């Protein structure tokens, strides 16, 4: 059945911009091929994603994001079956926060959660899930 | 009363145009004979269909079209009285997924399934209900 | 209060256009007479009208109608109440399925019926009102 | 299908219990027959039947009743369909008012009703039939 | 995923009571090898039957019973997807309403049908499956 | 906290303009005062008034019309906590059905009623209050 | 149809015991007459009372009421259609906190209101419905 | 998680317009400070206060707000969670009544309450919110 | 009209019994004057109230208890109206969660809470009410 | 916030009776320190676990769980935040299902699953929270 995976992370020190591409250019293949879609998220050093697709392939997708030395201390936001996909357009699409409207951001961090900046550990799943659904439609 | 059926079928190999030009030309005749109207989706060799009409007449087409050596597997995706039908206009409509546009029928696939491909048995009762609607839409 | 009735019958053989039209003269003026309004369809030898007001006048206009030798075998399709009226406009219009445009009248009683020709008793309560709403509001 | 017809009426000024007798006799024989179940309340001159079974048959029987001399001022209720029947064990089981303990029946019909006697007329579709099934359910045995 | 199959159909005229038992010595192992379970009513001449199971498995066996000249005219009920079963108990089990307590099924059948007589093609999808069900308890 | 009332009455026969303009006048001074706000029906020769504010200052304010002999009859259609006001825009404002679109009152009057003529006792709370808000909502000028 | 009011008001002082026995006579025979039934409740001066039955006998009963100068400032708590009564044992019952039983009434008016006191002005129309329910039941 | 307070009071007698600006502003830097946002509605010598935010940060911003001798007869309308905030852009901006459009706030005065005049008091939590959103989303200018 | 309070606060190092005995003696007294019922739970060096009442009593209460030394970091949990009170039978009652059979509190304490120990900030609203409930509904001498 | 896990994975072959036995003495001492409560079913070389807890704790346990070579193919069936515990008696419940009565597993695993065997990957999330928790009420 169709599912959707919302999960958060904290970036590792020593992220560069080289390993952001490096996970991209790896996400879209294998999402492309797993019949995968959704968003990844970065900002204030922390990691939002959200993958949809089948629950034997997400799954397997996010245990080998778990090896991944690029973040840690991950957390599971969401897991649940979905009628339809709400993030269609791309296989993976990387947004970077810090490069985004200072304003528009802020507002929409403080829309859905009550922290002073982004904080995903401070968010409910509808709150990530509306949050990510924000950035995807004005990408 | 007003029912609707919706099921799944592959392809019997070899299939070429002739066959569904025969397919569509009987279909016609004995749908707006019975009563029947609907819809047949063609793509990646698999067969999704979906039939309004009596109780009994459309049981009684789905049991000549089991019968029927040009496809296999067959799979019954729903069957459900409902108020009102939604495919309407044609006692049946082809519609080859390989003929409407790419981008339309790639983004319309993912959003009612988990598959990269289009794969009906990964489907659920609504997501076929709406894939289909959404093709009738086009046409 | 207020309610609503709707009911099908067989039109008796013979049925000329200045019967229907003897029907209409003394509907008109019974049902403003009697704060009642509503619609008339006639097609296919078939009769399925609908009576909107009090429910003691509702009652025996029915009952009048019954002894009309005009048509037979009248069936009850629903009684019930209702907030508001939805055919307010006419004390009784008359509506003819073979003055509508074909392929108009051919889709509106396929979508709300499983029947090749007009047949209201293959239709649920809500069939029909939604049916008689349609034609009311095409006009 | 399955449909269920509530009505109510006036009975003639002189009915008897006879008269009542030859009703119910006639209705569970034809009831019987056309697959109809159901019940009628008789009190303070009124008249309260509930009638369940297929679309033209409740509505054919309907029809009939309306030409029976022994009442008058019909008016229908509600008639719609039902899942199931609620009146199951009773092809036409009667029910005077004046029958029970006249303090039941009192507080049954003031509960679904705002007269201070039995007057249909003055009930909702849905009181008429709460109504009619609290009565269904008492006597039963 | 689990989902539910009802559908009616008229048994060939002539049927015996040997015809039954195939039916039935047939129903259980292969619904059984197939995970499916249900229940078949027999009565007033005309079937009415239930399966739950997997969808492609209960359509198959569907394809297969439309083929069995026992009975014919054919009508799918209803089918859907369900959360949990309701007929567990048995892979298949047959309820013949001729030889049940004569009122029982008499008030049974006019509970969820407008028919003086056991009638499917009468009765809606709820209604067939509420039958089932206390056919089922009984 | 905010309510709404809802109520209908006779005209008294002879119903007068001067008594028209004398209760619209002291309407519109005492509902200001009191925090009232409301629109007033006149049809037919029945009273169909609807006023929002306080529980204790619509109530008191009932309990003065009520004392009023230019009508009679008057029953309670409606009192229940509201939300929100709907008819905000005017303290008390009158409207006189007689004196607007002949057609357009007949549908609106038929569209939430079964009487023939303009009849507030046979219509619902839900009736009456819809048939003043869609009075209210063209009345705007 | 079948309404219920619910209002309270203030006893006038002076307010003796045989008035009370006074309303309480002439209550029980208007409402039997009228179909109306319901409870009186009186304590710490002031009365709450609940009257179901017909719309217009309701409202004129009220307005009878209001003329009443053995109280005043009456304020209606509520006014609505109802399917079925709540109160039908007893055309009028009288109950008068004064005379019950300490605790007992203590919790019930604690448990519908925030007053440490019998205070129906500070009770919503559904507290006042249970309030009056329960003394109800408990008689 | 994320909350919403309300909360009315009394101003106290003799506040002045450089009284509300030093509310205005110091309230600003803090709820900046603590991820809160808000609105602060002034008339008929009233005040109508929302705080969205943590829990903790909203529940000890009013905690340090019932300290404020400016004003008093501080009761609470509502405290609850919410899914996302309604007044998300400002940290806390003042909205005097008095400075508005009289036929306008007139209107979404009686609107959500049964009161002659500016009244949060007789008003509900809904009410509350609906009121003071309606002049939020009227005060966003151009 | 009739509303609810919850909110949890921590213990002042030192609390002791004979400051239980004083909080419980005044609110009992304060509470029955104004009206307002509820019931507090100590435990792990917690505090979790709840009070029903007027919106003016309950506010002001809370207020006062916002200056209690004996307690701090107070976070109010939720403030809404009732249709009914729930903890009606005592103007305070106060349940110690280390003095429970151990097994019955351990039970309740995961049944509504995600933590190994008593911690009221990790719950919600509706935790809070619940878990408190259900300390309310249990016999006194259990 | 307090949240539930679902997931269900293969157990390594060779899995016997001492690999359960240390697996739970882990799990017990884990859970109860981290807060986490749950049961685990063991049945046709399956496991179904559930695990109540904090946000974290859960995810941080999944993760742990991903490296035990004692299983594989892990699925992810639910992830969301819950009122309150099912599963609350036991930090961790071990329950195989081969020891338990035949009919009254074989019961329950049609109940919830279209599967002549034990398979939660031909589950639901619902079906394996309500075949979870029979078991639950029934240890
Ligand atoms: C924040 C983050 C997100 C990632 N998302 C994906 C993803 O969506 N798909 C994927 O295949 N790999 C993803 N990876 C990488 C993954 O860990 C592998 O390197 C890759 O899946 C291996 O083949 C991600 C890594 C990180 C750090
Ligand atoms: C995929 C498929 C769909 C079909 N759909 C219909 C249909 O809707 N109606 C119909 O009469 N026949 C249909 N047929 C054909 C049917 O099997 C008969 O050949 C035909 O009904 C004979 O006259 C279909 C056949 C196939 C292979
Ligand atoms: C199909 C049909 C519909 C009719 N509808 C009405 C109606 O709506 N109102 C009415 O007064 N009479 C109606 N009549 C006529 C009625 O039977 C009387 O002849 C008339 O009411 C007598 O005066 C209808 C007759 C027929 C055959
Ligand atoms: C109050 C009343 C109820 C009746 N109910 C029925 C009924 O339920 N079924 C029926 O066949 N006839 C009923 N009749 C009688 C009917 O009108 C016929 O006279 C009879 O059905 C003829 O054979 C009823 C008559 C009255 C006055
Ligand atoms: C009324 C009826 C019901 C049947 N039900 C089943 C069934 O549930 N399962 C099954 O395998 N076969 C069933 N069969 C038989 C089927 O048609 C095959 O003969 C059998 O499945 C072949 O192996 C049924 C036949 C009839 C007439
Ligand atoms: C139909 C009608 C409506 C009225 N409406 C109001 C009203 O809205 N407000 C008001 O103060 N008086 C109203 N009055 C008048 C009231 O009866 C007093 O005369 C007035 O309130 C006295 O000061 C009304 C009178 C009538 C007949
Ligand atoms: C508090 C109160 C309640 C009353 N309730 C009723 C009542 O329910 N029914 C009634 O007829 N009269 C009632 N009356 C009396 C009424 O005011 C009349 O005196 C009586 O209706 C006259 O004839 C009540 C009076 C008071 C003061
Ligand atoms: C009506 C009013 C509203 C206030 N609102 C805030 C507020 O939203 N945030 C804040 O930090 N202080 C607010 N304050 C001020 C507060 O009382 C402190 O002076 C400040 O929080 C101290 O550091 C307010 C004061 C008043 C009188
Ligand atoms: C945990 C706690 C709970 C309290 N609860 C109340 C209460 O319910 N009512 C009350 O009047 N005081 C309460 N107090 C006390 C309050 O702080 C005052 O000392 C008292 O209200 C003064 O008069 C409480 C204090 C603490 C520390
Ligand atoms: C099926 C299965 C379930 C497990 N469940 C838990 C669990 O609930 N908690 C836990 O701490 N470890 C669990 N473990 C073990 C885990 O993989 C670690 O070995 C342990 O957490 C390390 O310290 C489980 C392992 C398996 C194979």
């Amino acid at each position: 059945g169709l599912h959707r995976l919302i999960y958060l992370s904290c970036a590792t020190d020593g992220l560069s911009y080289p390993d952001l591409r490096d996970i991209m250019a790896k996400s879209e293949v294998n999402n492309l091929r797993d019949g995968i879609t959704g968003m990844l998220c970065y900002g204030n050093g922390m990691f939002l994603q959200t993958l949809e697709g089948d629950r034997q392939k997400v799954s397997e997708t996010y245990a080998r994001i778990l090896k991944d030395p690029r973040h840690h201390s991950a957390e599971i936001v969401e897991f649940k079956a979905i009628e339809e996909r709400t993030f269609i357009n791309w296989s993976m699409r990387l947004v970077q926060l810090g490069e985004m409207d200072s304003d528009t951001i802020r507002r929409l961090r403080l829309k859905y959660s009550p922290a002073a900046t982004f904080q995903p550990r401070s968010m409910t799943a509808e709150q990530c899930f509306r949050f990510l659904k924000e950035l995807y439609d004005m990408s």
